[PDB]
RNA sequence: ACGGUCGAACUUGACUAUCUAGAGGAAGUAAAAGUCGGGUUUCCGUAGGUGAACCUGCGGAAGGAUCAUUAACGG
């Protein structure tokens, strides 16, 4: 028997501990792994037992847990129990352009828009889910649609106003038979 | 008449300033319907790319649209 040992950071304890039976529950129901939280080291902990259906199903626990702890919702992770071809990439905003103090800031702000509306319309383009940590980007999705997801972030962190990035993402999505 | 003094003005070169004729050159204008025919968020300073514009390098600005998370840490 073997097991996956995940970490947390210190802002996302509460969100674990509200959102605990909504992540152990499909774990042990479904997929049956056991599954704790080892207070010391801060770690998910993610066990095959005896009543594990299938092999590899522990892997796509971890990869939920994992998806859950980088900022994502728990149904958004959920996706990732249930499917089999999602994938989850993630990038530095200074990774494309160095951007230093509060330019790096009107950056993020480019990906969020106002009210978050900007990132949401991607979400809605690209059909996946983008979490914003606070230098980080983490796209959520099929590989093509992180290509898509990915190219629309570069484009806003390096000057594109949002409507040309709108319209550049609705001709690809029109073209890659969505 | 010698000499001295005040000194107009005259001649010669330089510095000039003004007035006044000019062969020629480079132009433009009116007359010829004569001949042939896509990219960009907005900038600043410096340098290069054929002068400017524009592009690129380097360093700066916003005069550019912040969503989500963050009470435990004791045995």
């Amino acid at each position: 028997e073997e097991t996956r040992k995940i970490p947390v950071p210190a802002n996302r304890y509460t969100p674990l501990k509200e959102n605990w039976m909504k992540i152990f529950t499909p774990i042990v129901e479904h997929l049956g792994l056991q599954i704790r939280f080892n207070l010391k080291s801060r770690n998910v902990e993610i066990r095959t037992c005896k009543e594990t259906k299938d092999v590899s199903a522990l892997t796509k626990a971890a990869d939920f847990v994992k998806a859950f702890i980088l900022g994502f919702q728990v149904e958004d992770a959920l996706a990732l129990i249930r499917l089999d071809d999602l994938f989850l990439e993630s990038f530095e905003i200074t990774d494309v352009k160095p951007l230093k103090g509060d330019h790096l800031s009107r950056a993020i702000g480019r990906i969020a828009g106002k009210g978050g509306k900007t990132k949401f319309t991607i979400e809605n383009v690209t059909r996946t889910r983008i979490v914003l940590a606070d230098v980080k980007v983490h796209i959520l999705g099929s590989f093509q649609n992180i290509k898509m997801a990915r190219t629309a972030i570069c484009n806003l962190i390096l000057g594109n106003p949002p409507s040309k990035v709108y319209g550049n993402i609705r001709a690809v999505a029109s073209r890659s038979a969505d």
